């Protein structure tokens, strides 16, 4: 495959990137504590947001509201209105670095996870913490809402990937359903497939593991082997049978979803990769690395 780069930013190390679902924008959250809002079709910096001290690793748009949420090493989860350009409020409660923060697609909820070993669910309408998910015995490096079920998946340096049942909170509020074992070192990332009952996880063991799950059970399907340093991030290609991973070995790797064989490796000479994301509708990906952010299309070779 080939990488068609549509936009690159040169900046302090990027930790997070978020695609706007309808506008041609990305938010970037940087090691220096700043959040950039870019138009990647025009190549223009639309806005800058100062609300954190230290790196900002969590960043996400609300799918419909004029909001985005940021999470920082200063423990704060900040909710912003990007139309009025105001910091609406800070959700305090986490006692260590925040690694991820996202909005739910239906309920007025924010999800965050932290080095303090907890996942927190907040109601951004009431500004209250409505659930604290405990059980992990080390940093929770990632957590994600399921796109169609009342489930959360989380990844921790305790070497486990947890799938939680949050049906109770939707109506005990949260109960661990699966404690997935298999990674031999800490797990840095976890992801759901947008329509298939699959889970991706990636960790310091250099492995990207593919899991499948039913309502009653789960199993490891296979492992993508090849990265030669910590894997920072992984995701499903939404519109193709492909897996993508990003690693401190300075590569983004594309893998066959059906066979978990290597399809294509992209390298950067000097930049470790910290994060990758995909647009919910378009063949559009973003990667965050030591020197900034890149937005690109993934195309078949000599297309």
């Amino acid at each position: 495959m080939e990488m068609l780069t549509k936009f690159e930013s040169r900046s302090s190390a990027a930790k997070g990137v978020a695609f706007h679902p309808t506008q041609p924008w990305i938010l970037t959250s940087l090691h220096n504590g700043r959040i950039q809002l870019w138009d990647y079709r025009m190549g223009t910096l639309l806005d800058r947001f100062d609300g954190h001290d230290g790196p900002v690793r969590g960043i996400a748009f609300h799918p419909t509201q004029p909001l985005f949420v940021s999470g920082g090493d200063d423990y704060k989860v900040n909710v912003w209105n990007y139309k009025s350009r105001k910091l609406l409020f800070s959700l305090c409660g986490h006692m260590d670095y925040v690694r991820v923060c996202t909005f739910h697609h239906e309920y007025p909820w924010i999800l965050s996870c932290s080095d303090d070993q907890t996942i927190r669910i907040w109601n951004w309408q009431s500004r209250n913490c409505i659930a604290i998910l405990t059980g992990h015995s080390h940093y929770v490096m990632c957590a994600a809402f399921h796109p169609s079920e009342d489930l959360i998946v989380s990844a921790s340096l305790d070497q486990t990937v947890r799938v939680w049942d949050i049906s109770g909170l939707r109506m005990t509020d949260a109960i661990v359903k699966f404690v997935l074992e298999g990674h031999d070192r800490g797990v840095n990332w976890c992801a759901f497939h947008p329509t298939l009952p699959l889970i991706l996880s990636a960790g310091d063991d250099r492995l990207v593991k593919l899991w499948r799950m039913t309502a009653s059970k789960a199993w490891e399907v296979d492992t993508c082997r090849g990265h030669f340093n910590n894997v920072s991030c992984c995701l499903f290609h939404p519109h193709q049978e492909l897996i993508l991973s990003a690693s401190e070995d300075k590569t983004i790797r594309v893998w066959d979803l059906n066979r978990r064989t290597a399809v294509q490796t992209f390298r950067r000479d000097n930049d470790r990769f910290w994060f990758i994301t995909v647009h919910p509708k378009l063949n559009l990906f973003a990667a965050a690395h030591d020197s900034g952010v890149m937005v690109f299309k993934l195309e078949s070779a000599w297309s």
